[PDB]
């Protein structure tokens, strides 16, 4: 099963001087961790802080899950992990990094066609000022690509907003939504989730954290449906779950969406719905209160470009125009061509097109100066590259799961994306497990506490790495 | 002189049903404008709305300048101008656009060296995840480049934060500053200013608008100093003024900065301090409460790349790390190389270096694989290109000013940047002047109301265009 909160979590919240202080909670958590790192403590000050601590109150599960200090403390542990733990004090060139959560952009980066579009946009000086929601051809191509994948329904360009990645998108959406919001109930965040998104939402409104447990690669929205209220302002839900790799059922997602008031906005984070996820979307996903957020960071492995978009009702997009104008003045024009060339290409794959004729060449404007033969060859090569990347990534994920299971670890079977959730038997602290594994074998893993798994000792392993790095890391991990 | 507010402005605020409604104020403003467009009214509905309007209250100058509805109304007029006025109903392919405020990226775009760095970063897959404040070499180069231009003092890489442009930077700073802010007085915005920045600040805190009048190309901070209070949270001030092109005096800016409490943050918007601006900065500009914001949008003509940075106290930057992590997860890594290659190059120009030896080649890392001869030739060509661009732009600005004066217009002499503020004699409404000029001569100009000049009929002319476009526009403008 999945463990989300127990008494071991309540201990830290009951021993703190002021529970509403995220930094004190982070210090107590790290102090406990370094207390069971007796001899190998990286900082004995925090261990001493934990030793002097005393229980002074009674804390319940509901209080922890309804507290903004929980989100703050997880965000502080997230910050420490990257700042002064793995790339700080314990930084090394022999450490094998299996905790990024990102595809290795050297082995599997942007395909040649999209790189060529970026080069072309650079040569054409396509970096002038752009509209707050993006240029029209890119939005039209994105609308067609999103429409081709639905069971029923259709998207127009008026329902597409181009943004600078998912983190910025949910941050901007939370800020834009919570200006004039009559509803006073807490925004609901389904856990496990990404700490930056939950923190950006909790910046604006109180947050209720609702576990969304997984069983056999299927994500259960049973408790989430009960949690949602007719006065809920918004609900952030991840369709492809991180870190375990479980996937929501389309019928269950449809029923949950239909069981919600039109006053409750639903943000569907779909950044992990690839590499095995079936993409036949119910029409309920096109409802008037549903916002579908996607980015290019994972599926195309370009986090540094910061390109994404969201789909919503046309009125909401028209209102978001002004917010985007005031906040950042629109997205990068320099990537528009890429987006367009991506979307049409993607559509011609879903449409089952092996080849391209003159009809698909009129999709693009004549200013680009495209020829039929060059475009056809480019599309063939792009299809081949995407297929090869998908096959290799699936093979790597399967091999990593098999090796972790053979090394006597409790491993959840991933249904999507590139991450595998594993646990060493008998382990009760995920961050302690990170410290122990890093010191013992020199391999960095991603503790589950940073995915809002407040209980248990499981960690996340990223399998979309170079074969050499993954093989050496798995050998060291199984040896220990 | 400069006119900022008169009775003609108070009329609209006194005839509105609810003064706190920005949309009603925009409708009344447009209705008046289309009322003096008797036969040529683009929308008679707004004219009818204005005709039925009646005075129902007394409005003062202080009420208008202290109201958030003024900022909202100017933002709405700004939105209308681009959405349903110039690129909407009145869109045409014969209109000559002289109102963008941006350098023509076709004739005067990014230099070849920076394009080559972008191409190299693309070839190296330099689009992985990056730190919230940027990568270290880029920050170090930016710190050195900023330090070389000060009379006294020095900047370290810890005082540099890389961001995605000035609009996003001031929006993020306004959000980040006004979370835990004990001071309840209004944030002070110096006008003329950019409506998106003022609106992003007014999103978070009440705003007081303070005129900063110009006389002979010199911007006067006389009333701004009186306006500032020891409990002022922040002050947004533009060192190179838009649209007139006036420049603050370094001694006056130093005195104003020194006359401020350390509790008052000062955001210096320096995006227009080029093309004639002397860049010998006083040490007061390096104070602990001064934030210096800059972008590449104007000086290098790349608004679509969205690259910028700000300089602040190291503690403030260290605090901004977490905000950047939560909001957007850091800037684009894909541009880091460019920034670095820019900064060092810029420094070698300020240092008066004609040539480059092996000592400057160790500035960059050996991973880039740089050779001495290629780097030397590239630097020579970059210096030549920057010099030529500056000379051409200065010539164009001077010619535009001379032509506008010869066509019997009251024209302020620009001391910096690329814009010229002109006024047709006898004109009392800037947006009416925009409509009249666009209909009569087919040339679009930028009304001064969109620069927070609530009175007068002056408009802004952008002279950093192709010579053909500027020549034809000036001919049509002088003919009429």
């Amino acid at each position: 099963p999945d463990t989300f909160i127990d008494e071991r979590t309540l201990e830290v919240f009951s021993r703190a001087l002021n529970p509403t202080n995220p930094m004190e909670l982070r210090n107590l958590w790290l102090g406990r961790v370094e207390a069971e790192l007796g001899d190998n403590a990286l900082r004995p000050e925090y261990a001493d802080l934990w030793r002097r601590s005393r229980v002074r109150r009674a804390v319940s599960v509901e209080e922890v899950l309804r507290s903004t200090a929980t989100v703050g403390m997880v965000k502080e542990l997230f910050n420490a992990f990257f700042r002064d733990d793995l790339y700080g004090a314990l930084s090394s060139k022999r450490n094998i990094i299996l905790s990024s959560g990102a595809v290795d952009e050297d082995e599997y980066g942007l395909p040649a066609a999209l790189k060529e579009t970026l080069r072309f946009a650079l040569a054409r000086n396509f970096y002038g000022y752009s509209d707050s929601l993006g240029r029209q051809p890119a939005r039209e191509a994105v609308a067609a690509m999103e429409s081709v994948s639905m069971q029923q329904g259709h998207y127009e360009a008026a329902s597409v907003a181009l943004t600078m990645g998912a983190t910025h998108t949910i941050s901007s959406l939370a800020d834009f939504i919570f200006r004039d919001n009559p509803y006073a109930d807490a925004a609901i965040c389904a856990i496990p989730n990404y700490p930056p998104l939950v923190q950006s939402i909790a910046w604006r409104h109180p947050v209720l954290l609702v576990p969304t447990p997984s069983h056999g690669g299927t994500t259960s929205l049973q408790a989430l449906s009960r949690a949602v209220t007719p006065n809920t302002p918004m609900v952030l839900l991840q369709t492809g779950t991180n870190p375990c790799g479980s996937l929501v059922d389309e019928l269950e997602l449809e029923r949950f969406i239909q069981s919600t008031s039109l006053s409750t906005l639903i943000i569907l984070d779909e950044c992990h719905e690839w590499l095995g996820a079936p993409r036949h979307f119910s029409p309920a996903r096109q409802r008037a209160n549903v916002i579908r957020v996607s980015s290019l960071s994972k599926n195309w492995s370009v986090p540094g470009l910061k390109v994404g978009w969201f789909l919503a009702d046309p009125a909401l997009v028209s209102r978001y125009y002004e917010f985007a104008s005031t906040s950042y003045g629109g997205p990068q024009s320099f990537v528009y061509t890429l987006v367009e060339v991506l979307a049409r290409f993607e559509r011609w794959i879903i449409e089952g097109r092996t080849s391209i004729d003159q009809q698909q060449l009129r999709e693009f404007s004549a200013s680009y100066g495209l020829q039929l033969g060059s475009l056809s060859q480019t599309y063939e090569h792009y299809v081949a590259e995407r297929r090869a990347r998908e096959q290799v990534l699936l093979g790597l994920r399967g091999e990593a799961t098999s090796c972790l299971r053979r090394a006597s670890m409790i491993v959840k079977t991933p249904q999507c994306s590139i991450n595998v959730f594993a646990q060493i038997p008998g382990s009760e602290d995920s961050y302690l497990s990170f410290r122990n594994v890093l010191r013992e074998t020199g391999v960095s893993v991603y503790p589950g506490i940073l995915s809002f798994y407040l209980a248990g000792g499981g960690f996340r392993v990223t399998t979309a790495r170079k074969w050499g790095d993954l093989h050496r890391g798995l050998e060291r991990l199984s040896a220990g």
